[PDB]
């Protein structure tokens, strides 16, 4: 069914409607596919769906020139920890990532993969299971009881890198971005959000390390800084963007409840700004809005409203993706559009809207999401939400 | 004159016209006098005019529940420079003070004396003169050439404090404070702005140090926090605020030119709002607008259009006062008071208008000012601006 109260509003007289370019790609309108955990990749070896991941992403390729983000993918097996989100490292995932990306470009889309570290947020036991580290930033602080618990069960107490284990997942990074470069990915996110490893370093309530990677702002973001700088140099800084969720509290993050958060993220702003004025400029920074705080409460719930993304739009002069909550609120997006380098990610009703742009331009009514097959194994809920036009004729304008 | 091309607004029906508390005082609106260094003091012993001060405060005192902050004040000698600029360490001082105070109270209206400290601002030669140093953050950069070459002509080359020192300027901050509330004052505003001595350790341009009061965001701002701390134990946070020029270049500050300048403002905009959740809120924050990054630049040149303060607004949760530019701009100062803990300064204006703030209220033609006789050892261009009333009589209806 659509969506029952939303009153729709056409969006093609905005800049939502007029082209730009992010790194290599003349994307021709600015609604981007954020990232999108979606539990499709099959057991054992972390493989995208062989059966319907193609056509999950071709579908959603439909509008021309879209950006796309990848669900996140985990840069390694030590990165991981969810049986059932895909991984960049192998072979066997790259020869399904190839037709992925393949898919999308015969649609005249652009891709990009996230990189994707779990730190905290891991389920310790199938890493046990795997011989490997349940890893943070910490070892004296949780994501919660049940983690940590988890964690001890399973003989795997939650560890705090090393700096030579540090390294070794930036090799891991670089060579993840390299995989992804190679099999036709048009560039790279790195995830520094949601509460997951790059953001459990930047975050001072996760990370109460006293070396060089904690125990101040330029010491908690330097993790994050050092995967920006190996994958420039490795793939260049026109195939790299980087994700910030300032406001987020999901996987126990800070937000706004910590009075240095703003100084934490305008560092690392600036600091990308730095490299831009010297001759590296990222391609986009994405920001998770405070609007969506944690991204499993339905739209409107977890609202921080004491803070603004605001900020980093004047330390970043370059492009600025921004996302949470922006679906069901065109009256914002028409607001947030006109500035001329910000672009919107749409998640939730991407996953409902296969022809969501279409939408968006025309002012149509939006398919209601199913949040019970956000995560499972099915194509069910992944590949079955109908085109507007579909909808219409199972008589979803009289549901 | 009244300016010429001006069209005033009314703002009454304005947040500009609705009382609010700052500190222990009850104003009646939200239009503040910043601080405005005049140079009537006399020479020696840097003596707030005898002849004419009273009567320039009592005039700008005039409307009831009026905000005043002072011309900058020095705590010492040492933090001095020149000559006619006035001093709240002596008792000669005070005894001038007092009377000051005296007269704005009688007028219903409040005053907070802006703490002043130079550094390398400062008039190398009248230091040496006086037994002096010529102190910074560093003492391998300068403000500019004229001054380096000064201070070596003075046989006073510029000086980076010493952690005692620096605790010996806390301790004369400490006494000027006291001395001001004894004397009569309603608080006290540390000045942090403007490329003085806390903005030139706020500043990784001027402040080059590798101890802990340098070299990072956290030590760049420990000398202002500080002072805070030391100023609100001895007479309390409810008589304490703190002026930062997050984008000013004067005095050779970096302005938005350095990518971590938000960063800076913000973290110290942090620990404000960490102190003031544990129980001691400073009374305001003052910020010059990047409206006005050189405040001897006729308004509208020297405009950062790369910066917002707003920002700050997500960190520190009290009272807010902006300045710059704000007088020939009711249009903006409409937008801006919408929000209720914001008020405006007005410097330049309040030079040349003594009944600003009716005037404001009513929509009436702005005085036109004099930047000849803003420093200068005179009552004219001080004391002999005439209100609304008296420029009728005058005839500038038809000048
Ligand atoms: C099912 C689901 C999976 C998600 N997976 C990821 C992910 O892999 N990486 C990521 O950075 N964010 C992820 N997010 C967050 C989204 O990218 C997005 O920021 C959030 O859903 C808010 O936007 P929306 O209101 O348009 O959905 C996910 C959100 C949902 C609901
Ligand atoms: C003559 C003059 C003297 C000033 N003296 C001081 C001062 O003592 N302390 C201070 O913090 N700012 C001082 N300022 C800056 C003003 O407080 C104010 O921020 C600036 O003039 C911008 O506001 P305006 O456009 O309303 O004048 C001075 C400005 C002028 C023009
Ligand atoms: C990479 C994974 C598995 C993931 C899942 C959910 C969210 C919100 C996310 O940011 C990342
Ligand atoms: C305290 C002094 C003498 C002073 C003079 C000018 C400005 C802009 C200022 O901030 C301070
Ligand atoms: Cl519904
Ligand atoms: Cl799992
Ligand atoms: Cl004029
Ligand atoms: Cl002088
Ligand atoms: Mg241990
Ligand atoms: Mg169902
Ligand atoms: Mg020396
Ligand atoms: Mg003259
Ligand atoms: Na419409
Ligand atoms: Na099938
Ligand atoms: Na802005
Ligand atoms: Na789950
Ligand atoms: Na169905
Ligand atoms: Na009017
Ligand atoms: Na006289
Ligand atoms: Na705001
Ligand atoms: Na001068
Ligand atoms: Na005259």
């Amino acid at each position: 069914s659509f969506v029952k109260d939303f009153k729709p509003q056409a969006l093609g007289d905005t800049n939502l409607f007029k082209p730009i370019k992010i790194g290599n790609n003349e994307l021709l309108h600015r609604a981007v596919i954020p990232p999108l955990t979606r539990m499709r990749a099959l057991h054992p070896g972390n493989i995208p769906n062989r059966d319907w991941a193609v056509e999950y992403y071709t579908q959603r390729a439909q509008r021309p020139g879209t950006m796309i983000i990848t669900e996140g993918a985990f840069i390694s097996p030590q990165a991981g920890g969810y049986d059932n989100a895909p991984g960049v490292w192998s072979e066997e995932q790259m020869v399904e990532w190839t037709k992925i990306f393949n898919a999308i470009h015969e649609k005249k889309s652009f891709v990009w993969v996230q990189l994707a570290v779990l730190g905290w947020a891991a389920f310790p036991d199938n890493l046990a299971r795997d011989g490997l580290r349940y890893d943070s930033a910490s070892d004296n602080v949780f994501m919660d009881a049940e983690q940590e618990a988890k964690a001890k069960k399973a003989n795997n107490p939650q560890h705090s890198l090393t700096k030579d284990e540090i390294k070794q997942y930036i090799k891991e990074y670089v060579q993840a971005a390299k995989n992804s470069i190679a099999a036709g990915a048009d560039g790279v996110e790195i995830h520094s959000a949601n509460g997951y490893l790059l953001n459990q370093f930047l975050d001072p309530h996760s990370n109460t390390r006293t070396d060089e990677y904690g125990g101040s702002i330029e010491n908690r973001a330097r993790f994050t800084l050092e995967v920006v700088d190996a994958l420039v140099e490795a793939i260049g800084h026109e195939k790299v963007g980087l994700r910030l969720s300032p406001y987020g509290v999901f996987n126990s993050m800070s937000g706004g409840a910590e009075t240095g958060i703003v100084a934490q993220y305008a560092y690392v702003a600036g600091e990308l700004e730095k490299r831009a004025k010297a001759g590296k400029r990222l391609a986009f920074v994405h920001l998770v809005e405070p609007r969506v705080t944690n991204p499993f409460l339905t739209e409107g719930e977890g609202e921080y409203e004491g803070g603004s993304n605001d900020f980093v739009y004047s330390i970043w002069k370059g492009p600025v993706i921004r996302a949470g909550n922006f679906a069901l609120h065109p009256e914002v997006v028409r607001e947030e559009v006109k500035d001329k380098r910000t672009l919107i990610g749409y998640g939730r009703f991407f996953i409902s809207n296969p022809d969501l742009v279409d939408r968006l331009e025309k002012g149509l009514p939006l398919n209601k999401y199913d949040r019970d097959t956000f995560y499972q194994m099915s194509a069910h809920g992944y590949i079955d939400y109908p085109t507007y036009e579909e909808a219409l004729k199972l008589g979803w304008d009289k549901k």
